[PDB]
């Protein structure tokens, strides 16, 4: 069996948007949890690591269809360097493959995988949640102001 | 606190040599799953999960010092078809890390941040210990024959 | 067998940084502990007692060196009046200990004393996460505010 | 057997001092209860049937001696109206009593009776720990900031 | 609330005494750990746990009070190189806090700090308990002979 | 992969060694036992044990770097004839490591091999160790007296 | 009570091929490991230990002879570089003993000592059980293949 080169490349673009996501993710964690905002330090990990799920799942299709999954590229990270800057900086990710899964779903369907498309259809709903969280962390920071929200993200005491 | 520049230039060049690694590694294994190559993949995924650790591991002293752990770039990935080339692609990075390594580690004791040196031991030696097994494999494919060999990494039956 | 009359000021040296150390640490936790900081003082107790670990197993050392710990002698505390102030008054000795240590590991190396070497590589080691963790309660004073951070330090309700 | 006069009097006086406490403090935590402090509420409650132990000790006390212990007068609650307020209205009793219980104790080793000596010592230092626990609630109120403070009094959510 | 400012003189003096004590007796023990009289260690060992104890016991007192315990000062300490010296030179130190301590538990409820007072009288009773033992062990060591009473402070088979 | 050949030199030569040691104490420990010193035969057999360790964790260094395990060399045994004189021949051997070990820790070092250098930095620590033993049996020797610490290593009632 | 030193000399000699076991069958099953025959190296490893038993058999009885173990004398290594030769070489030394034994324990139950006759014996067993296995080793090498024995000898998959 054989898959259809415009999916495989929908599947190997997301592939990467995974990759991506797993290091800046994954970092971003690290450094809240360098800085001391260890609740949430461990929490951003929980996300990286929801990532590195997906990243294997469309990997796991891609051999399937029997293309070969690129591991090698990257997507371009931005590093917050503040709380609210990586929520940002992730949302960021976030949207864009938004952006990139939605006509993409359809184009699986137009195509006749409907294999590809649901499991494209859940990284989906599964991102939406990622950004409705992010989102509202930060309409939480405006409503309780950086300062205050932060300590909410602390150990007693930190660390 | 902040390390010394060139020490941390060395670090954040091994977290690099590292999600090379990871990616590899974890390719290769995925890649053996798929030939129903199952026992042996699950070894060969093993690897990949000892390579993730060293990365956070390096990324953690990174912070420690101070610096800016790159989760930006990767190195060129190595991919065998067959078996007997997949050991060749693993070596070949392993024994890069050795070279990187060696007078790396020489380095760190001089410069003085020895916490650093003792780091990097580990990881030799864990190194070493991969290209032994990698070294290992490639004569048992001589001595049994690539196709007995084969036949010693699946499962019963196989996939 | 006797142990090397340069090292043994070395260690005789560190277990005074230790001995100084013990006290400051102690009384600085039992003070956070009165003013109120109970969740904190209880981290404060954690480290001193870990530097009772050190000092015990730097005598340790130098009896089978055949040397004389020196118990007698203590360095000059710095004794913080504020959660702030304390926290600078111990990197104070963090730094300290660590600008000692250096050099004198490989003063050892030099003397050809592997195993004294090691025992404080590892008091490096350690002692850079107490500097990395003090200064980052620092790091996160200013980002939080004296204030608020400060009740991350108390129980609910306090004492 | 009988007790003497100036010790019954002496007793029956901190037996009061206890009744007026009792009252206070319980009312006291269910106010900081109903504004809703109760986290703090459960404490000063506890502190509260600590004093329904000593009046229940010194009653004890007194039927030994034959006196009659007197439950019927009551010393004049000062009754804070804020959480500060309060802290200060309690420490009102403590110091008092402690102010009546210094000579008191040595009234009692004159007039020879041993046991009502040591069960005014104990009250003492009890109440002493109940003073710095008072004060101290004060010394963090300004550290921290009656507001901030405060929901260190409650739980999550509040009620 | 703030004690009185010979107390804590007195205070302040005895814990002072206490960490001579501990650095005395713990390096005794250690050091009768290195003689390989490992059994008897445990106990000389143990004896300076107590006297840790005593000590933070005393610095809780003080920050009641108001006082600023002295974590900086340190007795002069006697260490015999035998076991028999080293018994000397423990009782050294004991006999001296019971002369410190006796007119000062006198004073101290004249001034009307009586809790001060039952703590020192506590230390006492101890510290008696420790000379009683350490007498009884220098008798010991006459009526069964120094070497007959030191082979049974070794293990089976010793150290 | 292939170890430098003065290493692998060093190497064996500290495995021929601990194979000295794997018989010289074996030997010992059971004319300990035969002799009806039980307890301390159990003791030196827990050292001849460990030796084997060391023995091992050689041979695997050496296999690993690819040269040849000796096992045919062996250095000459001298058989100990009374405690006191198999303590000082077991002395011997350890101080020969020593002696052999400090400076052939450097080598490895300087020569860019790590893990070597970390494997005999450890038995290093544990000939110090059991020569620090073996001479505290000695010390223990002459304070107690041959009899006197001959009848500790007996089991009660011997044998 | 003394030994007949005709046996005294056997026993000792006995002693002789095995410690030469002992060491061949040791460093083979390292060798074995090594290569990748791991489940193979488990068995000889096994033999290699059933070997040091027999050693410690003959090492007491020698002992209660008031014999004199010989610990010095390591008999002529032969060293295989492939399974098939590491059989023969090791199926050398186990007939060896049997041709020496055979008289042996005629020389013994002659001489008198019945004890030592009934040890020796079950030595030989031993060996034949052995011997047995080194043979059928030999076979199935034959009736299967070098390759194919090979392959029941790797884990799955190999090390
Ligand atoms: C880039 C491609 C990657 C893939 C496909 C991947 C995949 C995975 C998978 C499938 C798991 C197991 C899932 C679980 O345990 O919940 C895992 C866990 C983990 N990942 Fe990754 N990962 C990647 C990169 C990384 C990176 C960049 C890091 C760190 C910087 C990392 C660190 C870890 C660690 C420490 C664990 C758990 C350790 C363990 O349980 O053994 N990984 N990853
Ligand atoms: C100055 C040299 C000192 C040394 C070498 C030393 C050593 C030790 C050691 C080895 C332990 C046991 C480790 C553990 O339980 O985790 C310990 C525990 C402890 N230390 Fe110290 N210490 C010293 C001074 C002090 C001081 C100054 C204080 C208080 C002001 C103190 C108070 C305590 C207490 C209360 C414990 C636990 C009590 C127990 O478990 O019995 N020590 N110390
Ligand atoms: C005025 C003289 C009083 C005395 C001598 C007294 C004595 C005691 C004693 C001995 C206890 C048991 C101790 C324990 O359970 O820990 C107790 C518990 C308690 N007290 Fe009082 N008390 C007094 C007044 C009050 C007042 C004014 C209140 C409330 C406004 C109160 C409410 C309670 C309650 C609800 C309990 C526990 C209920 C239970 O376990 O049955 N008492 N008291
Ligand atoms: C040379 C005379 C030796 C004697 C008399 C001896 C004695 C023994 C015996 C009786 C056992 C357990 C037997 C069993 O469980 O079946 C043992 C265990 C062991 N043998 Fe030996 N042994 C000798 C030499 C060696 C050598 C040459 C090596 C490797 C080079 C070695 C490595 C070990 C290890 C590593 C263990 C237990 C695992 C451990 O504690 O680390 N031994 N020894
Ligand atoms: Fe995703
Ligand atoms: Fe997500
Ligand atoms: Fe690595
Ligand atoms: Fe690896
Ligand atoms: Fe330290
Ligand atoms: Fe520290
Ligand atoms: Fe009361
Ligand atoms: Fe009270
Ligand atoms: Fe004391
Ligand atoms: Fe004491
Ligand atoms: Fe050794
Ligand atoms: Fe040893
Ligand atoms: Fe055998
Ligand atoms: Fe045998």
């Amino acid at each position: 069996m054989q898959g259809d080169p415009d999916v495989l490349r929908l599947l190997n673009e997301q592939l990467t948007s995974e990759l991506t996501a797993i290091n800046q993710y994954f970092l971003h964690s690290k450094m809240q949890d360098n800085w001391g905002f260890t609740e949430l330090a461990a929490h951003t990990r929980a996300e990286s690591f929801d990532e590195m799920r997906h990243a294997e799942e469309i990997t796991d299709r891609i051999l399937l269809l029997d293309g070969l999954p690129n591991y090698q590229r990257i997507g371009s990270l931005r590093i917050g360097q503040t709380l609210r800057e990586q929520f940002e900086a992730d949302l960021a990710i976030e949207y864009d493959v938004l952006n990139r899964l939605k006509p993409g779903i359809v184009m699986c369907r137009e195509k006749q995988d409907t294999t590809s498309a649901v499991l494209l259809e859940k990284i989906v709903a599964d991102e939406e949640e990622h950004i409705d969280y992010l989102e509202t962390q930060l309409e939480l920071m405006d409503k309780l102001g950086e300062e205050l929200y932060s300590a909410q993200c602390v150990s007693r005491p930190p660390t």
